[PDB]
């Protein structure tokens, strides 16, 4: 959206993508998108502090050919505005696995059946400080 | 670019960019470009193992409106095909400072007078393993 945008990422199944960034002090939410391009996201990772009617909830969704799928909300919320947060992501043909700052990890279905992830983008509330490929 | 491409970097003067990657085992050379966009580069970092008459020489240049500037060549070459390569680049108003693995540093004039670096791209011979911003 307004943050870092990376293409030709070439992330393959099993590889661990580590993303560390600064959550804006006045952030009401932040976004980290992963997929083929801006209209095809295998993972729209959206922690919401107070936004879109939700409070302290991580909302995940997929975007296929521009269409948003069914959202999934997570069980925990290890985030806070104006702080550094790191997330670790891996995937296989069936699911993406996301590990959070608290070490908690959950899965989100790989609805685009991606065998490679080439696009990543952060919005204006998540300033990426480091990206690593394991 | 062939390799990783990142936009919206918004790297300001005084900020440092750290890039670590793996050089293709059969690479004749590899490239790391920095600038405003693909046609306006404040730094074309091109270590050449065997290309264009160069043998193990770091060639740097600027690109203005798609036109290559006057090349600069360094006295050391701490790189090798099939091995990891890490460089640290600091952006400043007058010059960019490049720090190599060995600790060797050199400067390259900010010919385009860029006030920020928003574009980064590695070519097909440089596989980025991690990038740290500021
Ligand atoms: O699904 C991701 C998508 O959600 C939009 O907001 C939704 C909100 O999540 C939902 O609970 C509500 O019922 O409808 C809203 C509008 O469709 C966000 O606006 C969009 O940016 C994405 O985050
Ligand atoms: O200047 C960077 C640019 O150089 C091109 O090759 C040059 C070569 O370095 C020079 O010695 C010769 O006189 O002209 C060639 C063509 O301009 C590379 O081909 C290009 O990829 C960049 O590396």
């Amino acid at each position: 959206a307004c943050g870092l945008v990376a293409s030709n990422l070439n992330l393959k199944p099993g590889e661990c993508l580590r993303v560390r960034g600064e959550v804006a002090p006045d952030a009401k939410s932040f976004v980290l998108n992963l997929g083929k391009d801006s209209n095809n996201l295998c993972l729209h990772f959206n922690p919401r502090f107070n936004a879109h009617g939700d409070a302290n909830t991580i909302v995940c969704n997929s975007k296929d050919g521009g269409a948003w799928g069914t959202e999934q909300r997570e069980a925990v919320f290890p985030f806070q505005p104006g702080s550094v947060a790191e997330v670790c992501i891996t995937f296989d043909q069936a699911n993406l696995t996301v590990k959070l700052p608290d070490g908690y990890e959950f899965k989100f279905p790989n609805r685009l059946n991606l065998e490679a992830i080439n696009y990543m983008a952060a919005d204006g509330d998540f300033k990426i400080k480091c990206v690593a490929f394991d």
